[PDB]
């Protein structure tokens, strides 16, 4: 069985079926590991490593499969590793699986910081024994802020992402960072891709950029669906702690989700509780332009009534007002001009509040006055 193949017995089998099924020829370093560790890699994996043949060697394994053991000192839990902890791990799993020589350098970081690693970035570490010593990490799971920086990362300043640097080397077990390695403010910290990331701290920007990522939104994640009116379960995952200032994969917090669908528990709520009544959406857009547009004046009122920018631009150069005035919403555009809204909307087309009332045909709304 594959399972008790070694690194050669491994390499016999990528020979046999290149001459049997007259694949492209592959090095025999393409699967450099025991029939263990060939046994963890995902079809994905096998993609990764020989392209022109990997898909067909991957169902040769399965059509043939269907015709633990942790050392001591590694024996507790993978968040617990220390920066040594994960290097006898590197260690042993070469010996076990019969890998390419992890050098110790390829992980610099503390159990921690191993786990905030997506796949591809043990692959970029590891290009020999990434994948394997990926999904090892996965079994293994299965078997059993500082206050400076509580801020939202949008609100970072220059001086606040170099503490951040400095928090999370030592929060995970980093090599020292320099604080020009990201010399720029949260907004802009943001801005930068991971492939950035990499560039800029080879040694640990992969774990700086997730870190970022979790900052900006599980509890929180779970939060967001505060969307969906869920009441009883905003409250309950506040009281366990919750960025209320979360932001989705389109950059929208709790606040932005709720006003959205008209639920005013909901929005009075999260600002009690610490909500940016101003948050900028990814397209500039803030709470109130949501509950413009969707026509929820009672939390139209609850925003400007704790402080909201009724004069805002999105990233189309749109006020809530406009906003507001392509969906009718007339009660809700009185409100606004009631808080001070400009009547030179300053679309980005140069159209005004009234221009859209009149190319929607709304003569009411166009009778602002």
């Amino acid at each position: 069985q594959p399972i008790y193949w070694s690194r050669d017995d491994v390499a016999q089998w990528l020979k046999w079926a290149e001459n049997e099924f007259s694949l492209r020829p592959i090095d025999s370093n393409t699967f450099e590991m025991n029939g263990k560790a060939l046994l963890l890699l995902t079809k994905e994996d096998f993609r990764y490593r020989s392209p022109h043949s990997g898909d067909e060697l991957y169902e040769l394994l399965q059509h043939i499969l269907k015709q633990i053991r942790l050392p001591a000192h590694l024996r507790l839990q993978p968040i617990y590793w220390s920066r040594d902890d994960v290097a006898q791990w590197l260690k042993w799993a070469e010996n076990e699986f019969s890998l390419r020589p992890i050098d110790s350098n390829t992980f610099e970081m503390n159990g921690k910081a191993l786990l905030l690693l997506t796949k591809e970035d043990f692959r970029y570490r590891s290009p020999h024994s990434g994948d394997v010593l990926y999904e090892l990490l996965q079994h293994i799971l299965k078997q059993r802020l500082p206050a400076h920086l509580r801020l939202q990362p949008i609100y970072w300043s220059r001086d606040d992402v170099a503490q951040w640097l400095k928090w999370a080397e030592n929060e995970f077990s980093l090599r020292p960072i320099d604080s020009n390695t990201f010399e720029m403010n949260g907004k802009a910290l943001l801005l930068l891709t991971k492939e950035d990331f990499r560039y800029r701290s080879p040694h640990s920007g992969d774990v700086l950029y997730e870190l970022l990522q979790h900052i900006l939104g599980l509890g929180k994640k779970l939060l967001e669906a505060a969307r969906a009116g869920q009441d009883d379960e905003v409250r309950i995952l506040m009281a366990n702690g919750a960025d209320v200032n979360a932001t989705d994969n389109d950059g929208y917090t709790p606040l932005h989700l709720a006003a959205s669908n008209g639920h005013l528990e909901i929005v009075e709520v999260l600002l009690k509780n610490g909500a940016d009544v101003n948050a900028s959406d990814l397209t500039g857009i803030t709470p109130l332009h949501a509950a413009a547009a969707t026509g929820h004046l009672e939390i139209v009122e609850v925003l400007l009534k704790h402080g909201a920018d009724v004069n805002a631009y999105d990233n189309d150069g749109h006020t809530p007002l406009h906003l507001a005035a392509k969906y009718g919403h007339l009660e809700i555009v009185e409100v606004l001009l009631k808080h001070g809204a400009d009547v030179n909307a300053q679309d980005k087309f140069g159209k005004t509040a009234f221009d859209i009332s009149i190319d929607n045909g709304n003569e009411d709304l166009a009778e602002i006055l």
